[PDB]
């Protein structure tokens, strides 16, 4: 009739239905529920990334043309969210996320942290009947959400943002993070910069006893409180605001007030007194061949400077076939540069698993740094940076490394250097050409002719 309506977009791929549960509660509640489904992430690595982007375009499209008033997120998979929350913020009309459940992903932890989802959503397990519930009362949240007006921009904020990078922080810290925060940020006209996250990094530190370095899972939260009981203990320490508005209608102090705390005998996370780490793990490193920033995660034990022979490889299979022939050397510092990964030389910048695990297969990790313009994924006991800007499609430095340059990296400076002569880095980068878009036709030539670089969260409508 003139109820609002509520558009309750899943991204789906054939155990309840909880989008059923949602529909019939926001139908109690007064309104009209309108249910619609997305597509989503469910050489398969290079349509990732791009799918976060299709999944914001869809669900705004969605959103506008029918002119839903409010939306309820249900992205299911854990690499759905991003997107989901960016077209939240396009929108910036009444919504709330869902989280399917528990089932090291910190990133459904910090979504509840920033307050877009009801407390408890992202440390409940999917088995749990209580996540059943949570659907059954997300209407009346719906509708005080609309009596209140409370729009993704009031309750995502730049502390909101702040206390997000901490709890990743806390946890661990996810370099993936990097990219969805500073885009889930743009999308609500919140300046986020890799400054930032070392900003936090260098203040915060690591707490959390996870595997696959630690003892615990991050399900194993939710037996001691869950994400609530982290953020009062956080609370009582002082490390994070809890004054900002959530889609409750009341703030975090406010909304964990009523849950339990952690039991004292925890040692899942670590007391201030005794921190795992008394900085965080993740780095922003600039230097002569990344001078658009880099991100990587340093434990400590891959020593404070590296200086060492380059190496240079265009594509992944090309690095691990010159491993197996003994190229590279035990006794010799090599840094490997896997280049053509970023953006758009991947495109996507697909995350690559074979190249630290090879190494320490090897036994290498004390004298190879692994250096790249898209992404690793598994923990080498050297140095792994990614996301180095400008990519080697653009024409960065990274694309004029040759086999025999000098490659400084220093932890403590957070450089990442080519020691060449400035005169020969620009005689080499009036030698390079540009390779080809590697899609010239469909999603990817899309993808790659709009898609930013690493440094700014690789946002395709232009960063603010």
């Amino acid at each position: 009739m003139s109820k609002p309506q509520v558009g309750i977009s899943s991204v789906w791929f054939e155990l309840h239905d909880l989008s059923a549960i949602v529909r019939d509660s926001v139908h109690r509640a007064g309104l009209v529920p309108m249910r619609f489904n997305s597509v989503g992430v469910s050489k398969g690595m290079r349509y990732s990334l791009q799918s976060r982007e299709l999944i914001a375009d869809g669900i705004e499209t969605v959103m506008n043309a029918q002119w839903y008033d409010a939306n309820v997120s249900l992205p299911g998979c854990d690499k759905n969210m991003p997107g989901v929350l960016m077209a939240m913020g396009r929108t910036n009309r009444p919504s709330i996320m869902v989280y399917g459940g528990s089932i090291a992903n910190t990133l459904a932890t910090a979504i509840e942290t920033m307050g877009m989802t009801v407390p408890g959503s992202s440390s409940c397990p999917a088995d749990d009947p209580k996540k059943l519930v949570e659907c059954e009362n997300i209407g009346e949240v719906v509708k005080t959400m609309l009596r209140e007006d409370i729009k993704p921009r009031d309750v995502l904020t730049r502390q909101a943002f702040e206390n997000a990078m901490i709890v990743v922080n806390i946890l661990g810290g996810s370099t993936n993070a990097v990219l969805h925060l500073i885009a889930i940020a743009d999308s609500v006209g919140i300046k986020l910069t890799i400054d930032d996250f070392q900003a936090v990094s260098d203040k915060t530190p690591f707490l959390a006893d996870l595997k696959p370095s630690g003892k615990y899972l991050m399900n194993d939260l939710y037996n001691i409180g869950g994400t609530p009981a982290l953020l009062k203990y956080l609370l009582k320490e002082g490390l994070i605001d809890g004054s900002g508005i959530t889609v409750t209608g009341k703030t975090m102090k406010e909304n964990v007030a009523s849950w339990p705390d952690f039991p004292s005998d925890q040692d899942i996370i670590r007391p201030l007194s005794n921190p795992i780490k008394p900085s965080g793990h993740l780095q922003i490193l600039r230097g002569s061949l990344a001078p658009g920033g880099s991100v990587g995660k340093i434990t400590g034990k891959e020593g404070l400077r590296f200086e060492g022979t380059a190496k240079c490889y265009d594509y992944e299979d090309a690095f691990i076939e010159s491993l197996e022939r003994g190229e590279i050397k035990k006794g010799e510092k090599t840094v490997v540069i896997i280049r053509y990964e970023g953006p758009k030389g991947g495109p996507g910048m697909p995350e690559m698993l074979k190249p630290s695990a090879a190494i320490m297969g090897a036994g290498l990790g004390q004298d190879v740094a692994l250096l790249t313009d898209g992404r690793f994924s598994g923990g080498s006991h050297g140095f792994l940076i990614g996301h180095i800007v400008p990519e080697a499609m653009e024409g960065g430095p990274i694309a004029l490394a040759r086999d025999g340059d000098r490659i400084v990296i220093d932890a403590e400076e957070r450089v990442v250097d080519l020691e060449i002569p400035t005169e020969e880095l620009e005689k080499r980068r009036k030698e390079w050409k540009a390779p080809p878009l590697r899609y010239q036709k469909g999603t990817l030539k899309k993808y790659c002719t709009l898609v930013s670089d690493a440094s700014h969260g690789c946002v395709t409508d232009g960063p603010i």
